[PDB]
């Protein structure tokens, strides 16, 4: 996260760490007690078997006695997620048990399934673990962002018309840089108490306005996400 600050320990329980080989590489975050909302683009070449799912953390690198760490039983990929657009780019981990919900490990809502998604102008927070500087600089924990949404073809515009119905954008509140970087990916984007975006693609420097911030409109796949949750469910 560039432009953010470190949250209070815990304070977003939601918060997931997707490890791959002990790595973190993505963000996500707890949808129910055995379910994982994240980017499908995180998964692309990857061994499952060596990927871990840490709910409760705050300190990546501190084994934390508030940190849950769970395998992925499945993976499931958007069907019509395409890697090079990052159309779709949505996943659903189902982990190989439970999480004890608490004070640390926490449930995040998604919208409505007649919700639309934001306004330009509306305010909204990102989070995660991600890079803080375009130096490769860890942070000392969860980090948080204050961003804006950003008009849909205005956006568009700075994109070179790439990008689809189902993605929004963010902005800055001032003349900084604030928004995601690496690592921050499948982390949510929350709007009015709601789980409204995804962290899906920036540009070279993170931040920067010129290459603004593209996550993907979740309000979409409500509808999908429940539907693969049901089929795994008794
Ligand atoms: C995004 O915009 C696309 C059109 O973009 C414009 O036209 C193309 C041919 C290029 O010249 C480009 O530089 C321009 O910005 C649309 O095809 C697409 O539907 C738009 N997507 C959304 C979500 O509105
Ligand atoms: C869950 O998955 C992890 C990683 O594969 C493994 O270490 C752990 O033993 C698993 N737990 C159960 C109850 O299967
Ligand atoms: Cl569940």
């Amino acid at each position: 996260i560039i432009g953010g600050h470190e949250v209070t320990p815990h304070s977003r329980p939601y918060m997931a760490s997707v490890r791959f080989g002990g790595q973190h590489h993505c963000g996500g975050f707890l949808l129910r007690a055995r379910w994982v909302v994240s980017a499908a683009h995180c998964f692309s070449h990857r061994d499952l078997r060596t990927g871990l799912v840490v709910l409760g953390a705050h300190v990546l690198s501190t084994a934390e006695p508030t940190q849950q760490v769970f395998g992925i039983d499945a993976l499931t990929t958007h069907p019509d997620y395409h890697p090079m657009t990052h159309a779709n780019d949505i996943c659903l981990l189902r982990l190989n048990g439970s999480a004890v919900l608490g004070p640390a490990v926490g449930l995040l809502r998604l919208p409505g399934r007649r919700a639309r998604p934001p306004t330009a102008g509306t305010r909204c927070r990102v989070a995660g673990w991600g890079f803080v500087s375009d130096f490769e600089e860890l942070p000392p924990g969860l980090m948080e962002a204050k961003v804006r949404v950003l008009d849909p073809d205005v956006c568009n515009s700075s994109w070179k018309g790439h990008l689809t119905l189902t993605m929004l954008c963010t902005r800055s509140g001032d003349s900084h840089r604030r928004g995601f970087c690496s690592a921050d990916s499948g982390g949510p984007l929350v709007c009015r108490n709601r789980a409204h975006g995804l962290v899906s693609f920036s540009g070279l420097w993170c931040g920067d306005p010129k290459t603004p911030d593209v996550y993907t409109q979740v309000s979409a796949f409500v509808a999908w996400i429940w539907d693969v949750v049901r089929r795994s469910s008794p």
